[PDB]
């Protein structure tokens, strides 16, 4: 069909078919007359999977031949979405099982609409795991996913009445296709017990035991024939456990518990038992596989010159105090050594200055759960600082604010200081998110350690973010420039010379009005609600958070919907306002802003008067398999967090290279994607974040925006007298109250500089050719955005190691 999908072989073709039946008869165990579309589904998955075994296979012996340097990635979340399609793309495959599957009667593109998304991730931060991971198998590096196999992801978000319901994502409940059970590397992880001082070092007894099972999932690189591998840990209670005798084999589950769901909390920090027993396990199992691994490859001084360990926030942040734990206790190394092999080999990624989502244990907790990890923070600590007291003499309050053990109400163990202290390197994720960690949260370790500190801002894989859910773009563009930007994005400012083509300006808008068609098909096909094609989609698809400011965009809406019933008769250019993301279960505000959001669309959407004009529709379940279908249909993308908040932002640059303007504030990457495409394509608006400090100095009130704005005060009277809740009317009043009296997030401060740049969104909208001629150099530009040139920059600045582009044999 399209040609960045590869070749159709006569020969591949026949070969994918005869195996594809192989598979449906001897793997499914279903002939043609039983068989459904799910069978079929799994017959092109296991057929597909047969191509990445040999190359799975020699590039493992291939890491084991060279013994080249491994990155080990640890994080306890990645998003993987669904794995058959970008697989295909990887591979090249995707036009031959296409045509495969055409000749057999079957529609490849429905089969995958069958594949359940792998949500083993929040959103963001997950994802990011993801594309870090699809970024370093296509830059060669030996890398290692490591993580936890969550029986549960994400939950499945269902909207009833307007609010939002949570189910259990059972993603396993038909089996993974994609996982290897590795039992045979099953590793015993220890809790609880107590500290045993004998003659020759101290010994962590009477511990309680779990085993960790891991499971291998492939993660090809892009048609460079590496496969790498996501090790996911998945916990076991070991046979002879609690051993009435029913009882104790119930009981069971007490332990396998562990890997059992994943706390759906997106940068808010919940300090329960169990995720602190998850934030161990994976990091006790990993340390194990990583030494047992290296041992293979006594004199740990090498150690640091074959592993590196990158720390994706401080959820695994357990991974330097065990690390120590293992080489002084079990290698019997002087602590002053084996201090110096862990700063060397781990490095720590920040990714927030929220503080209610910065991790801080109770000691008792760490007491009574992992003994021998205290006594070790607390020799941490106190080695620490006597490095800051001799650094800094006499500063006894600098010593209070850096330690790594906060004193008051509970005693509390800070992550991040912890992090930056046993690494020898700490960064931010985007330009103005790593200054702002250097000039306020990390300061006085930014002074005791500047080389330590550094930027490295996010990307997105252009294979899945692209190539796999943007065909018709990723065809222009190749028609014009060749293939090679797929792994080598900055090529795309090529299509600078391209702006004032009329053919090509034609095609980047057709692709985008056949996505939006698409999109607003699937939207009465899945979801039954109507739409119009020819409105623009004004977007905004990410977690529901305060910080986020969907409340924001929500003023704006009821803003456009009483211009409208004011001037009736007055031309408007048409908008679709989607928006959608879940909410933390136990986030009360958020799950509120959810129902609000449907409420306004309940009024909006059934308004005789507002007709084809406006549309609010929540997007239900916005999941990574949904954002691929939603953004390469979406002409502006809503990137408003208050200045300051937003560490990077990810969805942002998804935006940017599916051809959507962006309306945002100078927050987290917009900043560095405005700079890359000119101030001039960005829709800019609000305080900056030296604006948003200058209001907390004086002191926010926003009372004072509520009596000088008309058009504010009348949706703040309209959501307090009932006007979206008729049977309810006060049910929005915590929302007010919040907004009046208590918002950290400054929503009134930027709500007229906003209102007026969507206005002039509006305008260039009405202005087709001038509008994709500014989108088209908003693509041309995001080649920067690429994951690949983020890992390039952590390999060569962190991990100490030379990516490749050098194809493997096949
Ligand atoms: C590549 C990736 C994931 C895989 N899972 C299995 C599984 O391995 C089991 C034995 O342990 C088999 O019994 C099972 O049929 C197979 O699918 N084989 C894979 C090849
Ligand atoms: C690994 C192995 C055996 C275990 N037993 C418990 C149990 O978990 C309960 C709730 O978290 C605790 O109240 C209980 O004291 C603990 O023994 N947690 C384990 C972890
Ligand atoms: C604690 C828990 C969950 C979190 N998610 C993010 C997210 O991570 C993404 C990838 O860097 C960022 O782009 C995003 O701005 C940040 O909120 N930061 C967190 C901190
Ligand atoms: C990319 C992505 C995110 C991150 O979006 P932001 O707007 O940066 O918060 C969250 N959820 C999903 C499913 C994503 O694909």
């Amino acid at each position: 069909q399209i040609s960045v999908r590869g070749l159709a072989g006569v020969e591949n073709v026949t070969e994918l078919k005869k195996n594809f039946n192989r598979h449906l008869h001897f793997t499914l165990v279903k002939d043609r007359n039983v068989a459904t579309p799910r069978d079929y589904y799994f017959a092109l998955a296991h057929t597909v999977r047969d191509h990445l075994v040999g190359r799975w296979i020699r590039t493992q012996q291939h890491y084991y031949e060279k013994d080249p340097k491994r990155i080990y990635y640890l994080s306890l979340e990645f998003y993987m979405g669904r794995t058959l399609q970008n697989t295909m793309v990887n591979l090249a495959l995707e036009n031959a099982c296409d045509e495969a599957t055409y000749q057999l009667g079957l529609d490849m593109e429905e089969l995958e609409e069958i594949e359940e998304d792998a949500g083993l991730g929040n959103g963001g931060l997950g994802r990011l795991a993801a594309c870090f991971l699809d970024s370093m198998a296509t830059l060669g590096l030996a890398a290692y996913g490591y993580g936890i196999r969550y029986e549960f992801g994400i939950f499945n978000q269902k909207i009833c009445g307007g609010w939002q319901m949570e189910e259990a994502d059972d993603w396993l409940r038909y089996g993974n296709p994609w996982e290897k059970a590795r039992p045979e590397f099953t590793l015993p992880v220890h809790f609880y017990g107590r500290v045993e001082h004998t003659s020759q070092g101290a010994k962590w007894v009477d511990t309680q035991v779990v085993l960790a099972m891991p499971y291998d999932t492939p993660v090809p690189g892009y048609r460079n024939n590496v496969v790498n591998t996501m090790r996911l840990w998945s916990a076991k209670a070991p046979n002879d456990f609690n051993l009435g005798y029913i009882q104790a084999v119930l009981d069971r589950n007490l332990a396998e518990n562990i890997s059992r769901v994943l706390y759906p909390n997106d940068n808010f920090f919940e300090g329960k038992e169990l995720r602190l027993k998850q934030e161990y396990f994976v990091v006790a199992a990993t340390l194990q596989d990583i030494i047992r691994r290296f041992k293979s490859s006594t004199n740990f001084d090498a150690f640091p010159d074959k592993v590196a360990i990158q720390l994706n926030d401080t959820h695994p942040s357990l991974a330097i105090p065990e690390l120590m734990r293992v080489l002084v206790d079990l290698e019997r190394l002087d602590w002053d050594k084996a201090w110096e092999v862990t700063v060397k080999t781990c490095a720590y990624t920040n990714h927030t200055v929220l503080p209610e989502a910065l991790e801080r244990w109770p000691v008792h907790l760490l007491e009574t759960l992992l003994p021998r990890h205290l006594q070790i923070i607390y020799e941490i600590n106190q080695r620490f600082l006597n490095r800051v007291a001799a650094a800094f003499p006499g500063d006894v309050d600098r010593l209070r604010r850096m330690s790594l053990v906060e004193e008051g109400a509970v005693k509390r163990i800070n992550m991040a200081h912890l992090c930056i202290a046993g690494s020898h390197a700490v960064n931010g994720v985007a330009r103005i998110h790593s200054e702002i960690l250097k000039k306020t949260i990390f300061k006085d370790f930014y002074e005791l350690e500047p080389h330590k500190f550094q930027n490295k801002t996010n990307g997105i894989t252009p294979r899945r973010w692209l190539v796999l859910c943007n065909p018709g773009l990723a065809e222009i563009i190749a028609e014009r420039i060749g293939e090679e930007y797929i792994s080598d994005l900055d090529q795309l400012r090529k299509l600078l010379s391209y702006v004032d083509d009329e053919a090509f300006i034609r095609d980047v808008a057709k692709v985008k009005q056949e996505n939006k068609l698409k999109f607003a098909a699937y939207l009465e096909r899945e979801y039954k609600v109507h739409i119009n094609p020819n409105s623009l989609f004004d977007v905004q698809v990410k977690r529901i958070h305060e910080y986020k400011r969907q409340l924001l965009n929500c003023l704006h809406v009821i803003t456009l919907y009483n211009r409208i019933k004011k001037e009736p008769n007055k031309f408007v250019v048409p908008r679709t306002v989607m928006i959608g993301g879940k909410a933390a279960p136990g986030y009360h505000m958020a799950k509120m802003i959810i129902k609000l959001i449907t409420a306004i669309g309940d009024v909006v959407n059934h308004d005789p008067v507002v007709g084809d004009r406006l549309r609010v529709i929540f997007l239900e379940n916005y999941r990574v398999s949904l954002a691929e279908k939603v953004i390469p249909a979406a002409d502006l993308s809503e990137q408003i967090s208050t200045a300051g908040t937003e560490a990077s932002g990810t969805g942002n640059m998804k935006f940017m290279l599916n051809g959507a303007l962006t309306i945002g504030t100078m927050d987290g990457a917009n900043v560095e994607m405005a700079e890359e495409a000119g101030e001039e394509n960005f829709f800019i608006f609000g305080m900056r974040v030296e604006d948003v400090d200058r209001l907390d100095q004086r002191g926010y009130n926003a009372q004072e925006y509520y009596d000088r704005i008309p058009e504010l005060r009348q949706i703040i009277e309209q959501l307090s007298s009932g006007f979206f809740s008729p049977k309810q009317p006060d049910l929005f009043k915590d929302i007010v109250n919040m907004l009046m009296h208590h918002d950290r997030f400054k929503v009134f401060a930027d709500y007229e500089e906003y209102v007026k740049c969507q206005e002039r969104v509006s305008a260039l909208y009405k202005n087709p050719r001038e509008w994709t001629r500014m989108v088209i150099r908003n693509i041309a530009t995001s080649g920067k955005f690429s994951s690949d040139r983020t890992i390039a920059q952590y390999a060569r600045e962190i991990w100490g190691v030379e990516p490749s582009r050098q194809r493997l044999p096949a």
